[PDB]
C-alpha cells in the first residue's frame, strides 16, 4: 500500500479535498487502483444528525452511511464506492477504544492516547485501505488520506501523532505528505511568512512535507517559489502553484503541467507496483477522457438555465452533489450551465407583503428557467412555495425533475390541482391535524442503496428510456415517508403513472406524468450516483429536456 | 466569501508562548469584519468585542485615525492606561481638540475636493513607489493645502532618452505622454548617476516650455547642467560623479565626507524678487536637511548669474550653492537640501507647496496667505 | 424609427419639372433601406425595385464600389447603356477584372488589418479635415500598402507654441500629448 496524506495549512477550507481528489484522479492515469480515507477531527459519529448549515450536505453511501461531504468528492472523481468505515472521526476512534476497554481486550494495562489510541488509528487505516472500492475484487495500490481541520489544533493532535508513527510503522517510499498552504497577496506583494509558520508546526509535530501546495490569488512569482524552497528543505520542483481557477475540472491538468505525477512516481517508487499493459491503457484512456471534457468545457458557449428551487440557497454547499450532478449533465450536453438559485418561500405571495424585491427576483428567475429542479431538501417549511413551482412547470410545459421531497410536492400539487382535493398534504407538516386526503404517509429511515423495479406499462416513459430500459434501477435512499397507495390508482386514472416501485409494490419511487415533455420524480437521490464522465440519468434527462436534443440523447443511450 | 480566523488565532498562541497578552487586536482585512468574526476573535483571545478594532483596507491613510476614533480606541486606552491621571492644563486640552478639528478639516477637504493636478515625478525605479515615500507625502500635503486632487505621474527618466525608442517604443512614448500631460515637474533627489541624460531632457522641456519645476539635490545639478549645456552653450558640461577621471574643463558638479543633517542656508541679498524667497516668508535663513557630497562649481556661478540663473541661497561661507531661481520663468526652483523630510501633514514643505500652487495657478493667492 | 420618402418624392418632381427622368435613384440613409421603403420609391418614381440603390452610411468609402457591385448597378447600366456593344479586346477584359481583384484585395486588407500606426498632421484649421483631403487620402494609401490601420492625430501648430499655455492650458497639453504619441510626423 502507498499512502499520500493531504494536510493542514494556514486556514480551514483551503482546497485539500480538491487536491486530494485531483491527486487520486491523476495517479489513476498510471493504471493504479486508488482509495481514499477522510479524517475529520470532529466528534460526531456520522453526519446524519447534523444539519446542512455546517459542512454542507450530508452525503449518503450504499451502506446507508450518512457521511462527510468530502467522501462524495472522492466517489465522483475516482469512480469508487466507499463504506462508512472510510470516514474516520474522533468519535468513531475514541468510541472504538472505549468499547474495547469495557470488554477487557487491553488485558488490564492502562490505555493511553499514545500508544493505544494512536495504534487504533494505524490499525484502522491499514484495515480500511485494503477494502475493495472498484468494480473488481483487487485490494487498492494507493490510499489518499485527507487530514481535516488544520495542523496544530488540539483536535488534530492524536491524528498527526498517529501519522508521525505511521510514516515509520509503514516504510518510507510507501508514505508521502502534501501540505496545502496560503500565500496572501498584499499591496501587490506575495507574502511567505504564513507558509513558513506552517512548516514550523509540521516540524514541531515531527512531520516533513514532500510537496508544498501553495494556494494564492495569483500565479506564484518564481522569486516566491525560490523563497519557499529556501525555508522549507525542498527543491523548486516540489512547490506546486495552485492558484484560484474558475473551474475545478482544470485542477488535475494544472498539477499534470507541474510534474506532480513525475515527482510522486520517483518519491513513492510507483513504477515498481506490478501493473499490466491493460492497466496502462485504462489510465491514459481516463486521461484523454478528462482532456476531452475539459476542452468541451472551454469551447462550449450555448447556455442552459436550470432553476434549483429550495431553502437556504445562499449556502451553495448545501446542494453540492445536486450542483455537480447538473454540471455533469451540462458537460455531456456541451452547454454552459447557469444554476438559477430560487428560494421557494420567496415564491409565496406573502413575500410580496414582506419584501417585494425578493418576490419578483424569485419569479423573474423561475420564468427565466429552461428547466426546474426541486432538489430533495430537508424540513417542510418551504413546501407551499415549491407547490407553486411544480404547478408552474405542469401548467406551462417546462422540464421538471422532483427528487425525494420533489416526488412529494409534485404529487401534492397534482392532487390539489388535477384530482381537485384542495387541502391534500404532507403528513410531516401537519401530523395530528388528521385531514382525510393524506398524500404522504409513513411506511426507521429507508436508507442506502435499494432496488427499484419498473411497473410493466411504463416503456412509454422518458424516465424508463433514460435508464436504458433495464428492468431494475439501483439507487440510494434517505426518506421516511411514501406516497399513499390508496391515492395511486386515483392518480393513475388521471395520467400520473407511478412508473417504478419497491419489489413489494407498497412503495412508490418513480413517476412520469403522461403527455408533458419531461415531468419526472424520484424518491431516491440520483445525485449520489453521479460520475464526472457518466452523469446521473434523471439529471441528464432534465438538462437534455431543457436544451432540446432529449431525443438525440435517448438515441445515444439506447446503443 | 468567508472571513478566516485561524491565522489570527495562531498569532495569539505565539504571543502567549512568548509570555505577552495583547490589549487590542487590530484586524486587517479586505472587508469590514462581520460581527460574528469579531465575536469569534473575542472568544479565542480573552478580550471583549470592544477590543477587536476592524482596520479594513481604505484608499487614504489620513482616514485611519478617524476610523479608530469611531471605534472607541482612545476611550479604551484612556481606561487601560489611566491617561486621565496624567497632569495636563486646559491649555493642553484645547491644543488636543484643535489638532483633531484640523485633522477633520483636512480629511473633509480630501473627500469633497474634485479638481485634479498632475505632477510628473521624474526618477529611476519609479515602480517601487516606497523609494520616494517622503516626496510622495510632501506632494500630498501640498495638494491638500491647495484643495486639488493629486495625481503623481511616475516617469522613468531613462525611458525619456531617445535610445529607448530603439529598445522599446511603448516605454518611450508612455514616458513622453506623461511628461507632456504634467501640470508640474519634480526631479526628486535620486541616487546613482545612471538616469541624468534623461533628466536633462525633463529639465530642458520645463525651461523651454514654461512648465512649473522643482529640482531637489540632484535636481539642482541636472538643471544647472542643462542650463550650462543649453543657455551658456558649453555642450559637454557635466556631473563629476558620472565621469570623474575623464577631466573635462566645464565641471558643473565639484566635490567640496557627506554634508549631512540640518544646516543653515542664507539668502544672497539681491533675491526678494524670487518666488522661492517669497514662499519661505522672506525670513533671512532657511534651515533644512542635507545628504550631498558635491556642490555647483563657484567658478561657473557668476557665468550663470550673468545669464539670469541666480543662486538665491548659499551656505554662510558663500562657497556652497543651495537654492536657485531662474529669472522670468513662472516657477523654476532648485534646492540642494531635501525639503521632503521637513514636511508636516498640516504644514506642507514650502518648495513643494510652491510647485503644486504653480501647477494649479493660485501661486499668488498662496504667496499672499503665506505673507500674513 | 421610420424611413421617410416625401423628400425624395419632391426631388423627383423637380427633375420632371426640369424635363429629366432618372435611371437610378441612389438613396443615402443612416440605415439599410427597408424593402417597403424601396417599393414606395419605386411606386412614385416610374422605375423598378432594381433601380433604387441603397447607399447607406459606411465607415470607409473604399467599400462603396463593392456595395454597388452587390446591387447589380454595373449589370443594370450594361443593359441601359448597351455597354457590351462598345468594341473591346480580351486584353481590355483581363485588365478590368485585374483592377477589380486589386480592389477586393485592398478592401479585404483594410478589414482584417489590426495593428495601428499614428501620424501627427501638424497644420492650421485641422477641424476642417477637408482642407487636407489629398494629404489624408495619401496617408491612407500608404497605410493600406503597409497593412496597418491609420490614425491621423490632428495637431494645430499654433497650440504647440508656449503662449497657448497662457491662453488655454487644455489646448497646449492636448497638442503635445498628440505630438508625443505620434509614430511619425507630417
Ligand atoms: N484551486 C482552487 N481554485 C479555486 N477554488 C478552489 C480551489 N481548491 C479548492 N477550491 C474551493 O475551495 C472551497 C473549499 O475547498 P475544500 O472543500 O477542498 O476545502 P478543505 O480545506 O478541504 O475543507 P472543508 O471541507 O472544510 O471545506 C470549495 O468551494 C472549492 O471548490
Ligand atoms: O517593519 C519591518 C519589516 C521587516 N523588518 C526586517 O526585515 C525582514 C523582512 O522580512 P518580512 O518579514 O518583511 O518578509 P520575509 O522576507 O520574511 O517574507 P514575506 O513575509 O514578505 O513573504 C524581517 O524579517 C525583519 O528582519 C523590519 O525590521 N521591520
Ligand atoms: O475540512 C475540514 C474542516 C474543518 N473540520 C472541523 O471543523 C472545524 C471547523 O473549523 P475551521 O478550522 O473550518 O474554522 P474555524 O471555526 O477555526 O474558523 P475560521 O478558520 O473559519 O476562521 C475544525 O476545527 C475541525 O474540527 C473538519 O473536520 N474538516
Ligand atoms: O398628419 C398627417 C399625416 C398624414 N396624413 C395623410 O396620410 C398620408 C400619409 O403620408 P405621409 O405624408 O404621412 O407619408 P408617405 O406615405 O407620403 O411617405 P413617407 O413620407 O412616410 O415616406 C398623407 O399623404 C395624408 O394624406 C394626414 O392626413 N395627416
Ligand atoms: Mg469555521
Ligand atoms: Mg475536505
Ligand atoms: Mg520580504
Ligand atoms: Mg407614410
Amino acid at each position: 500500500m502507498k499512502y499520500v496524506v493531504v494536510s493542514g495549512g494556514v486556514i480551514s477550507g483551503i482546497g485539500k479535498g480538491v487536491l486530494a481528489s485531483s491527486t487520486g484522479m491523476l495517479l489513476k492515469t498510471l493504471g493504479l487502483k486508488v482509495t481514499s480515507i477522510k479524517i475529520d477531527p470532529y466528534m460526531n459519529i456520522d453526519a446524519g444528525t447534523m444539519s446542512p448549515l455546517e459542512h454542507g450536505e450530508c452525503f449518503v453511501l450504499d451502506d446507508g452511511g450518512e457521511t462527510d461531504l468530502d467522501l462524495g468528492n472522492y466517489e465522483r472523481y475516482l469512480g469508487i464506492t466507499l463504506s462508512r468505515d472510510h470516514n474516520i472521526t474522533t468519535g468513531k476512534i475514541y468510541s472504538h477504544v472505549i468499547s474495547r476497554e469495557r470488554r477487557g481486550d487491553y488485558l488490564g494495562k492502562t490505555v493511553q492516547i499514545v500508544p493505544h489510541l494512536t495504534n487504533a488509528i494505524q490499525d484502522w487505516i491499514q484495515r480500511v485501505s485494503k477494502i475493495p472500492v472498484d468494480d473488481t475484487g483487487l485490494e487498492p495500490d494507493v490510499c489518499i488520506i485527507e487530514l481535516g481541520g488544520t495542523v496544530g489544533d488540539i483536535e488534530s493532535a492524536p491524528f498527526v501523532e498517529a501519522l508521525r508513527q505511521f510514516q515509520f510503522e509503514v516504510g518510507r517510499e510507501n508514505f508521502a505528505l502534501i501540505h496545502v498552504s496560503l500565500v496572501p497577496v498584499i499591496h501587490g506583494e506575495q507574502k511567505t511568512k504564513p507558509t513558513q509558520a506552517a512548516i514550523k508546526d509540521l516540524r514541531s509535530l515531527g512531520l516533513i512535507p514532500d510537496m508544498i501546495a501553495c494556494r494564492c490569488s495569483e500565479e506564484l512569482n518564481r522569486s516566491t517559489i525560490d523563497k519557499i524552497a529556501m525555508f522549507c528543505h525542498v527543491g523548486p520542483e516540489q512547490v506546486v502553484n495552485v492558484h484560484d481557477v474558475n473551474s475545478t475540472y482544470h485542477v488535475p491538468l494544472l498539477l499534470l503541467k507541474q510534474h506532480m505525477i513525475d515527482y510522486l512516481h520517483s518519491r513513492l517508487k510507483l513504477g515498481e507496483v506490478p501493473l499490466t499493459l491493460e492497466d496502462k491503457e485504462r489510465g491514459s484512456q481516463l486521461l484523454t477522457n478528462w482532456e476531452n471534457m475539459t476542452k468541451n468545457l472551454d469551447d462550449s458557449d450555448d447556455v442552459v438555465k436550470i432553476a434549483l428551487v429550495g431553502k437556504y440557497t445562499n449556502l451553495k454547499d448545501s446542494y453540492l452533489s445536486v450542483t455537480k450532478s447538473l454540471e455533469h449533465a451540462s458537460m455531456k450536453c456541451r452547454r454552459q450551465l447557469e444554476i438559477l438559485w430560487v428560494e421557494a418561500s420567496n415564491l409565496e405571495p406573502e413575500t410580496q407583503e414582506v419584501d417585494k424585491n425578493k418576490f419578483h427576483d424569485s419569479w423573474n428567475k423561475l420564468s427565466s428557467a429552461d428547466g426546474i429542479l426541486v432538489p430533495g431538501g430537508f424540513g417542510t417549511r418551504g413546501i407551499e412555495g415549491m407547490i407553486l413551482a411544480a404547478k408552474w412547470a405542469r401548467e406551462s410545459g417546462v422540464p421538471f425533475l422532483g427528487v425525494c421531497l420533489g416526488l412529494q410536492v409534485a404529487a401534492i400539487e397534482f392532487a390539489r390541482n388535477v384530482i381537485g382535493r384542495p387541502n391534500s398534504s404532507s403528513t410531516e407538516f401537519l401530523d395530528e391535524t388528521l385531514l382525510a386526503p393524506e398524500d404522504q404517509v409513513v411506511i426507521t429511515m429507508r436508507l442506502g442503496l435499494r432496488p427499484t423495479i419498473f411497473q410493466p406499462n411504463s416503456e412509454w416513459s422518458n424516465i424508463r428510456k433514460l435508464y436504458g430500459e433495464v428492468n431494475e434501477v439501483h439507487e440510494r435512499h434517505r426518506h421516511r415517508y411514501e406516497i399513499n397507495p390508496k391515492i395511486v390508482n386515483d392518480m393513475e386514472s388521471r395520467g400520473f403513472i407511478f412508473v417504478g416501485k419497491d419489489e413489494t409494490g407498497q412503495r412508490c419511487e418513480i413517476f412520469e406524468l403522461k403527455g408533458h415533455p419531461y415531468y419526472v420524480g424520484t424518491q431516491y437521490h440520483p445525485e449520489y450516483t453521479s460520475k464526472v464522465l457518466e452523469p446521473s440519468r434523471p439529471f441528464w434527462g432534465l438538462v437534455a429536456a431543457a436544451s432540446g436534443t432529449l431525443g438525440e440523447v435517448i438515441k445515444d443511450i439506447n446503443l
